[PDB]
């Protein structure tokens, strides 16, 4: 009854928990950017604005169209007020003989068209409420706000540059959460099926090789990467980064305990 | 003298997904929500992500509205339908006593006919736009990304928050992959390809499994080979079960194929 | 009276007679593909279909527009029926004095407008027959059928993937005829003008170097290709491939007999 | 025994613009005129180039015109406004003596109301197009290229005469650069990055200045490092004045940073 | 002492098409038919291929139709033209006896004038669309690919069946090439380029022709040279007949140029 | 009181004073090109034409629309002629009692609408003058003329080829002025701050190393270029090229005199 267990050393890479690259869905010049790398932002914090002015005129243009139909209904309800008195007035001269039926029948039928009149316009006054909205959520597109809470990792698009998305979404800046990081470990295929979720594992960090970071694996990527023409596989675990220490692509020495069962005889 | 001829052939083959597909989008906008992770099994048609829809929602309201504008605008011609109708009648009666000639009888009778076509001119208006609504509804489907096949996310290209524009190149959200079975592309030489016939029995093992030999028969070859700098190689495929998780993508494999073995006969 | 003739060995490449790469002219998701590599298809066999549904709504939308004008003519011919009786009725009360000319002249002129009326609409009922057709041959564009009869050489676009052609035609799959193949032979410039259409030539095939394939050249490509920084030229001939043997880019040893005239003394 | 620990760290850093930006265009057309040279200081908003505007000039004239078509088309409804008005009045008077009932009084009084709405239906027409004019005017701004920041033209990509098309990729006319100050990106090792804290005093010199040492403190680091084939390096930045012209872009610099120097104490 | 100076200069030149051009298309659709092969001589304007036209055929029918809708819609105003005309007349006659004042005479006479303008409002409608028809007809030309110059197909990029989309990059169907004559770009050194003057007599042979020397004079140089990793080279061109098929593209040639030869004189 | 001064040798490059690459803003086939490399052109000389024919139909289409409104005004002024006589005629039967006021008031008000009538149309007859112009300066876009006076350096786009600019401006040909050339000299960073505008400098030209070209520097580029992974800087001066001598990218040996002050003792 002896022992048998094996560890696998691997070179790993430290990465941010959540890493995003903000984009613009609109074209024009990036008027104002309000961050530089190092600024920490909240989720939904206005990160920058692209030239809205033309998307604003696109609103003037609409609301104005909304006042046009607004004075039309006011022409429908005038017809309605008239065609509705003429009605009664004759509905009355009816039991008194002074209109008969015909005239009365042609008077009530207008009465109805005039009714179906403010209805036509109103649906239009309604359709455009939705043409103003759709022309507004574009001005909600000139405001480049964040998709998550993190740190401004990089700004590939600076204040002053022009951005046209017509056929390719731009890349304004990129955020990333550093709190909890990640350690994509390179464990060759020659020994990945021995790598099982929930195993030990610890690592140093080149500069300062004696501080150690604990951590149990909890991930493995089905998608490999060839290195020198030798396929590997990332193995992952989580390590908290409450302070600065540990940055993007900071190398590491990973240690993993595949087997450890003790006393059974090899 | 009696004997037997037969020739083997080892081969450094590669291993990969029985079925793999890359799923994108036909609509622009930002990827507001993405519900799966780099390793979940999904069921077909399952929803994987949603793209900013506030827009298509805005097109719909603009189209429903239009229907209603025509919805009432018909209500109007439905009242005219009764004026030229009742009068027609009422004038057909007085007409038997001789009311305003026959000219007027026709004139007004064909007035009930014009007004009758006015309604259809409308009913069709709706139907058309009722068909535009589908076209507005339909794009609302193109905002939500659903898994076209069942498998496990082999990767996630377009993250959650990133912004896609589909006008040029359809984006790439997350590749799926049926790993149920795994084809193994044994890369044989163009000097052996000459032989090798469908269903020919072959075995192979992975570099890290030592001896746990796997095996079956070959299923075909791919007409389109590919050169590894020198030497033209082809691919002789495989169909082996991949339960128990094992067999990861592009995992290497040492294959051996058994060209032929006609034994005991004039050689 | 002796002899003089020379042969030129060259490395050649075997290729398919006709090789095509099917494309889509429409965007959307490729719903169904009905072939894998190895499937042999007939010319005009439906190879696959991209999401038609929206190109279908594009039809509902039109036919409906075709019923609209269809009830309009039905409003033109009602006017016509009326304005054509009023005519006669007065054409008659004419020789009887009851209308004179004026009225009659204004009655015949309507008679004509009403005529030119069903004509206006009809041309419209006709224009749209051609708006339905044009909106239909697009639904004839969701059906990716073959441009020739061959073998599915490769499928670069698989079932499930999205295809948008707006600014670049996609590549669904590629077919190729293998019956008769081709052998683009590499015969250097140092000796191409000696290479003449109709000359001998034979070749082996690496794996199995003793089976020989006959064939007289019948082609030569004016367009060269540099190799190691040395310009060559393809020379061609046809060889039938009734069976499997011989694949795309399968190497070969080509032999060519430029001269052979015998007995004249060098 | 008492002592002191402290560790230096030299570093081959690089030097560059405190502020740099690349200026393009949102409109196509040919670059008819470009007013600056590969080395002039500009003031903000200064005009650098103009793109062929004959077109936007043509859109404006088409829109002003439209305003005028509505400008007169209102003048018409302004005369109707007086017919239904004066009559209304004049019929209210005769009405007290009993002119054509009350039916006609209303009918014509509400005629002055319909005609009254006709004007607004117009005034709004204008206002809309008065807002289209801004949209036509606004693009006329997008033809003239103005300097978004003050500095000196570090380069000129799009020459004068060349023709740009902005529909895909926004072009690139001339990069500007504030050289007032110059950041120096000391590329330190990922094995030293561990240390190095904001404001830490450091000195450096250029390869051609021999000894004229420059110095200050570090301002930060960039979270996104970058590998030089091997070894992961980061960038510790600088803020030094660059008067007297010196310090050109990407000019090399030999940096030394002073990690720490706690002296006299238990080590 | 009397003598003579003169310096030669050999040069590894290259050979190619006197005239070459790449022919594409302005319209999308699939290449339904392609009538030439990788080596046929064509005549100018000859038809080489056709792109799926069912569409432009559909635009035409939609435009001819429109003409007809206006073709009849005029036939209507041509009957009104006779009502206000005959009445005018007939009312001018009765008018001399004093029919319905003069007011009505004018009113109806100017009615023959309004109706008269109605026709023109139409005739112009047609003419416009008669010009749209050309625009519809014209695109039908852009479906058939015709040879812009006479020569022989040096290549075929876009095959028959492949599908082209012209919206971004104009495709490439089949390059043509006038091989009648062949320019030979002798690549001379930037240290010799100094000399070399138009029309300067030079000879050359191909690597496989041994000795069958070809020769003429140089025609020019190209202002834009090109480096072969090191050494800046220019191109001194040639104009030699290429009958009997010989001289293929990019075929190599050993050129010798004769800088100068002023003989017998004070050197 | 001795001396001290230093020169810096550098490899330089000769370039053209002004170098442009002509573009097209229109798509279609390049019908005619009227230059080959070596042709010297004047500023605004028609360099080539792309297929105008469709941009021409775009005019027929417009002028025709300009005749439509042209016969409309002719319908407005007929109404005007009528509604303006009826006016007077009653303005007169006014002081004679035969119209009163009402009728007169309804007659003058038409009189005004008819006035505001030729005005409506006229503004339209005017708007289109600007729709014809805008549709004309596009036919001014089928004529590829020069942006400066120089020499046809290169023709990347030849007669016969198709050019579509939709999403990328093409490159027809490139001109360049050779009169006065330029000599971008490579003077390393190790010694650029010693390089001062207005200093001596002379250079040879490989082929023929004894003819010398004088020239004082008058330029320096803030933007460097790495060579072998060593950053340099261009230094410039002007040299006239009245003849052929000196071409694009013709190498040179540059000489520069940074310091020269004499007699002060080192």
């Amino acid at each position: 009854p002896g022992d048998l267990q094996q560890s696998v050393l691997a070179t790993g890479k430290l990465d941010a928990l959540r890493k995003v690259d903000v984009g613009a869905q609109v074209s024009g010049q990036l008027k104002t950017l309000s961050v530089a790398i190092g600024d920490k932002v909240k989720k939904d914090q206005l990160l920058g604005v692209i030239d809205p002015e033309q998307a604003e005129n696109q609103i003037k243009e609409v609301e104005a169209t909304l006042m046009e139909l607004r004075a039309q209904r006011q022409q429908a309800e005038a017809e309605l007020k008239l065609a509705r008195v003429t009605y009664s007035r004759q509905q009355r001269l009816a039991q008194t003989q002074a209109v008969s039926q015909q005239d009365l029948d042609n008077a009530a039928t207008e009465m109805a068209v005039k009714q179906a009149q403010i209805g036509t316009i109103d649906a239009q006054i309604k359709r455009n409420q939705a043409s103003l909205d759709t022309a507004k959520t574009n001005l909600d597109y000139t405001r480049i706000v964040a998709p998550m809470a993190g740190e401004v990792t990089q700004i590939t698009t600076l204040q002053g540059q022009t951005v046209i998305a017509a056929q390719q979404a731009p890349n304004i800046l990129t955020l990333a959460d550093m709190s909890a990081m990640l350690v994509k470990a390179q464990v060759s295929e020659a020994d990945v099926i021995h790598l099982k979720p929930g195993q030990k594992a610890w690592f140093t960090v080149l500069g300062d090789q004696l501080t150690r970071y604990e951590g149990q694996i909890k991930d493995v990527l089905p998608t490999p990467e060839k290195v020198n023409d030798a396929i590997f596989y990332y193995a992952r675990f989580e390590v908290p980064n409450p302070n600065g220490l540990l940055r993007l692509d900071m190398t590491a020495q990973v240690h993993i305990q595949l087997t450890d069962v003790k006393n059974v005889l090899t």
